[PDB]
């Protein structure tokens, strides 16, 4: 048995098998997976020199984990003895990977951070239960021994959610990684008992075995928990189908400091909404029951290119205003739409690469924009909905690239944060904004902070690169998602000054950022469930 | 800051013993014997069939025997409490018009809408009226009386409609001096946004009201329970009541934008934990809802409402199954079993606009019960809304699978008026307790596997134990909604008032009901309970709003 925590990268994202490298001497950049070693991306290279300048990748490696210091755990013989009175030695570890590893989320500044060995505050003890009796036993330890507790699923969030700071108090992380069972499927109800510690890709595997999906689909799907979707409320890419996972959820268990508190599969309180987005602060989820549906009988995905970004944009617009909307849309600008295509390392992919070859004579690339889109269902749904769909792409000036099988189309996003590691090897930095704006705003706020962000840096004598993708949109307006990336200096700061510029740009055109008598009840809420406050404290 | 110039309030123009328009009722025609509904609209339309049904259903010449309500000025009600200082604190910032503590204002203030309501309110039973009624006009209003009750130390419970059959706005004691707040003088839309599909709206407005005034502005809200007429949108907020287009529009919980929420303890507003849910369905036990920003739609470019009949009740429910299956769904679907399918099929009466056409689908039906034996045919009503090519698509698919399962389509009928004639049917429950008869419900969502068993089985258990005292009853079904793998069945049953008229003979009743739904595992109706009293000692330290033991 290997634990997750030692197969995911403890400084950098997903699988410790799967990189991008530099080869040498050629400089091509490469791609290394498990199931297939240095596939050579050789447009890659082209672009990265392009964008962000004898070109040469300056090397800025991070330290070796022996290199790297953390202070002592602090010691609570009477808790630790009570622990091992009912936990395995194997559940309990602290030794200095593990403790590193349940320090840091996935954020820029985390790996920033712990590639420099700075290591501020780890818990003292990793806990891995097995079970809901576990997590029980667990949590009435640390209620009565006045322990910290922090649960933790895959820590891919970029919050700081996870991050010790509570000196003052022996401090535990929770993993619930070992829990990932599909318990039951109830093919009538169309419904699933799941141990919330499960990966998303294992759960879909497990799901589909019984014929059914759940249809979660975040950015961060490939590394991230059931568990920490629910305590996060995270969004889905497919939720335009499927539901939100706050809709998604029938009941759940939840184990506090005061007891379980259990839910039911019209008046009164409906009480999963106290828990759900709770990040860790109302106690630890363990096993949640979850609306399922049938595999579907047609998936197809297409890809689509306008001419400007204002195209695919009414497009958009009149998608949602006809009712018959897509499982999934993403709309890339040209900045991020020719990453994607020089993202190219199959006998569809390179006949796609052919008709933007052929549509960028007449189309300037600097203003064509892909747009992905994708239909899950029944046959007969899926063309109605393509139908519908396609004939207002038509009307929209769009120019289809057709398709391939399977979702690889809606698979690629899951490899960028990988690319983010090799950017943090050599001397680049990249990070993210998102934000909500109206359809009055989205053009003029777009142009202004592309814009503005480069000129800030052009001014310094330094490269900089932004792009941006559209990747659901509401009844006034869409989520516009911005990346951008620069050269590292020779502090924080860099970083902290880049954020500041995207967030005073965003807010100057009302895009959204994140008396109050809610304060006093969620005070009554944590007090009542968490008295000693030993769930996840100090979090925002 | 006055009322308008004639302006006359809710609680006088809906019945303080009956449902709905005081102008609107059935009644028997003399010496004829023939039932007739009036309206406001139009006087004493026949309605034929109607005296014939119920002859049968529930029996020589057939007499009703007539069983009057009390009048109001024969009921008594214990004089309202004394709290000179708190009243006179009112009249600082209340005009007088906007205070009620009058007999008719007390007694429409203590009782909903459900059969024991009804009964008692008839015999002049009326045991925890309220003090006095404040008709609010204002959000500013209604957090300078929140405040002062606070102060005080005073007992308010909001009503709106008072349709809730639950008892959830009458006082429970009377150690307190006690405050009903009427918010249906709170009754106009603010603002709507086409561009965000949003509407901010005061919450004391009445169903149909609310639905006119967005129409003017191009939108529609879409929720429709059976009491749309005479519930409030603040009523829906606080209740979380279901509605029958949810299948197009969805639940109310999810049509709440945000709103305000007035509360001993400070106004909470609305834009981690989703604090909405803390206030929806709260029954006013958490404060009073002012005004509230709902998602709303464009007015439907199409609204098609169709009927069919099918030979069996089991011919109906594969469709439903089929339909759901499908993933291609109507707007709305209401399946009608035997019973009240010839119930609705008696109601037809003898008069009609020129631009009606209820006398072709009545023909269509009898000769249709010519090949199909009546007692086992079902009616289904079945409504499509949206865009053209939308509607276009989810009607082929729909009609496709009723006719793999014998439907026989009756045809359309002008906007939703196939959907409006259930709204007409807590008016017959008045007729029967006028008449010696008494009715109830009981609704329960039971699974595909125990719904056709306990459906049949109920019926004849109902029967049967009054059959067995020499007593005639009758019951009737519909389904509301459908389900992954269940429905929303809802009971309709009624029999003759007992000659000694004891409250008993309806607990029964009830209890039959009850206990066979149990048996079948159908729905009725924690750590979280410790959760709650928190949340409730927070907001409402002095415990004075809507006060419950539990
Ligand atoms: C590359 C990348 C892409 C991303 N894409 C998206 C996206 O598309 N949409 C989106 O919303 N977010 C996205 N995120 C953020 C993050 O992945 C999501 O919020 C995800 O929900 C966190 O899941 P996790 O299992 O990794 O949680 P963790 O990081 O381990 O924990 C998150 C919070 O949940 C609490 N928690 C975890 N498990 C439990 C439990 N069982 N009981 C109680 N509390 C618990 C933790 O204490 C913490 O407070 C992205 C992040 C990255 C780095
Ligand atoms: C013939 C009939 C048919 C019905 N059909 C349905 C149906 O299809 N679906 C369904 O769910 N229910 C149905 N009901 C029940 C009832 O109509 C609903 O619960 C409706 O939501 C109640 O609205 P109301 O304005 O009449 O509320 P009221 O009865 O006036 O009050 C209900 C509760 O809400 C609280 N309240 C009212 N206004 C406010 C406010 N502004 N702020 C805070 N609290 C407030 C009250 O104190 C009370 O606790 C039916 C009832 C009848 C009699
Ligand atoms: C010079 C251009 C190179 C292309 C670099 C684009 C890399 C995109 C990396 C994605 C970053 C991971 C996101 C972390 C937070 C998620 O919301
Ligand atoms: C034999 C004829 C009987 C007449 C049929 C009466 C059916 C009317 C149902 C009215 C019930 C409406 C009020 C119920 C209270 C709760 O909702």
């Amino acid at each position: 048995h290997i634990d997750l925590y030692q197969q995911i990268k403890w400084n950098g994202w997903g699988d410790t098998r799967k990189f991008l490298h530099q080869l040498k001497p050629s400089g091509t950049i490469a791609m290394t997976t498990p199931e297939v070693s240095s596939v050579p991306l050789p447009s890659l290279r082209g672009f990265i020199k392009k964008e962000l300048t004898p070109f040469v990748l300056d090397e800025t490696p991070a330290l070796q984990i022996e290199n790297i210091h953390v202070d002592p755990p602090k010691q609570y013989p009477e808790f630790v003895r009570e622990l091992k009175a009912f936990f395995l030695p194997d559940q309990l570890k602290d030794d200095k990977l593990a403790r590193i590893t349940h320090t840091f989320g996935k954020s820029l500044r985390d790996l920033i951070r712990v590639r420099i060995g700075q290591v501020k505050n780890a818990p003292d003890l990793i806990v891995l239960p097995h079970s809901h009796e576990e997590v029980e036993r667990l949590v009435q330890l640390a209620h009565k021994y006045n322990v910290v507790i922090i649960p933790m699923g895959g820590g891919s969030n970029i919050v700081g959610a996870i991050e010790p700071v509570s000196n003052e108090r022996f401090t535990v992380s929770i993993d619930m990684r070992r829990m990932n069972k599909v318990l039951w499927v109830d093919r009538r109800e169309m419904t699933a008992c799941i141990q919330v510690g499960i990966m998303g890709p294992e759960l879909e595997k497990q799901l589909h075995k019984q014929g059914v999906s759940l249809g979660h689909d975040p950015d961060s799907f490939e590394f991230s928990t059931l568990g920490g979707w629910l305590a996060t409320c995270s969004s889905g890419h497919q939720s335009d189908k499927y539901g939100d996972i706050e809709d998604m959820a029938v009941s759940f268990r939840t184990v506090t400091p005061t007891g379980t508190l259990e839910l039911r599969n019209g008046a009164g309180i409906n009480y999963k909404h106290i828990i759900l987005g709770s990040e860790g602060t109302l106690g630890i989820i363990t096993e949640a029951v979850m609306k399922v549906h049938a595999v579907p009988q047609a998936v197809e995905y297409y890809g689509f290119l306008f001419p400007t970004f204002a195209h695919a944009v009414s497009a958009l617009q009149q998608i949602r205003s006809s009712e018959v909307i897509p499982t999934m849309i993403r709309v890339y600008d040209p900045e991020e739409t020719q990453l994607s295509f020089a993202w190219k390392p199959s006998e569809f992919t390179s006949a796609m690469v052919k008709k933007y070859l052929h549509y960028i004579r007449s189309f300037d690339f600097k203003n064509v924009c892909l747009s992905i889109i994708g239909f899950e269902g029944p046959k007969k749904v899926v063309d109605f909905h393509r139908t519908s769909v396609f004939d207002i792409l038509s009307k929209n000036a769009a120019f289809g690239l057709g398709s391939a099988p399977g979702k690889t189309w809606a698979e690629k996003r899951y490899d960028l944060p990988y690319i983010r590691d090799f950017l943090l090897d050599h001397n680049m930095w990249v990070d993210v904004a998102e934000t909500t704006v109206s359809y009055a705003n989205l053009q003029t706020l777009w142009k202004d902070a592309k814009q503005t962000f480069v000129k800030h840096f052009k001014d310094q004598g330094i490269p900089a690169w932004i792009c941006a993708h559209i990747s659901h949109t509401y009844t006034n307006g869409v989520c516009l998602y911005f990346i951008f990336a620069s050269k590292q200096n020779e502090d924080m700061a860099q970083y902290i000054e880049a954020k500041k510029l995207m967030t005073d740009i965003i807010f100057k055109y009302g895009g959204s950022l994140s008396t109050r008598g809610w304060i006093n009840v969620y005070r009554s809420l944590k007090e009542t469930i968490d008295p000693k406050d030993i769930c996840n404290p100090r979090k925002l």
